[PDB]
């Protein structure tokens, strides 16, 4: 296929056209429920376990690397289930810098886009550096989710893992950035998605989730 003649074609479907045409089973936002349906703003965020790439919502954020071509974890994940387009997609954005991020069309996803940001590497300690550009990275996604009409958007657990950010403070990050930019911004979406793999994340931001959004 030709990335650009694939997008156009994507971009105009309704879901009830995707939905005849998509490769795996699929998690319709309506199957997502709020903070506030699992207990103000608590009807604008949600917490959810499993895989992102199955989120039928307008994107998902990709924790990319510089290169934008793929790689480990969630970003390789995003890379298989999308298929080819993605990478050719990608390539044509020349790489990313560290706290921006580049939208690109979600191909097979059932994702309209896919928002790729970079994480900050810490090899030591996180230092003041590593905190903005992860803040960075989450301001940079949300400011395309406004600029594109995005009114779903899920987040993976930027710069955790071989990326070296520690869960719990990396989390404290995420959600203070999701709370301060819904102050302003909470009548342009429906919904933030916090997407997690694991358990420890899922612990970290379950006890979070009140203190930030209640």
């Amino acid at each position: 296929k030709v990335w650009r003649e694939e997008k156009e074609r994507l971009l105009k479907m309704t879901l009830e056209e995707r939905r005849k045409e998509y490769l795996r089973d699929y998690i319709p936002l309506n199957s997502i429920l709020s903070w506030k349906e699992e207990m103000s703003l608590t009807e604008k965020v949600s917490l959810y376990r499993g895989d992102i790439t199955l989120l039928e919502v307008d994107a998902i954020v990709n924790a990319a690397n510089a290169s934008l071509l793929g790689g480990g974890g969630v970003d390789g994940c995003i890379h298989r289930a999308a298929g080819p387009c993605l990478l050719a997609e990608c390539r044509n954005l020349n790489g990313c810098d560290t706290g921006h991020a580049k939208i690109t069309c979600g191909y097979d996803l059932p994702a309209k886009y896919v928002i790729h940001t970079v994480g900050p590497i810490a090899r030591g300690h996180i230092n003041g550096s590593h905190k903005e550009d992860l803040a960075n990275c989450y301001k940079s996604s949300l400011k395309l989710v406004k600029e594109n009409n995005i009114r779903s958007v899920a987040f993976p657990c930027i710069s955790t893992g071989i990326y070296g950010f520690p869960n719990e403070p990396a989390a404290v990050i995420a959600l203070n950035t999701i709370k301060e930019w819904l102050a302003k911004n909470h009548h342009e979406v429906d919904r933030i998605i916090f997407c997690v793999f694991l358990e420890v994340d899922f612990k970290i931001y379950k006890k979070k989730m009140n203190e930030f959004f209640s």
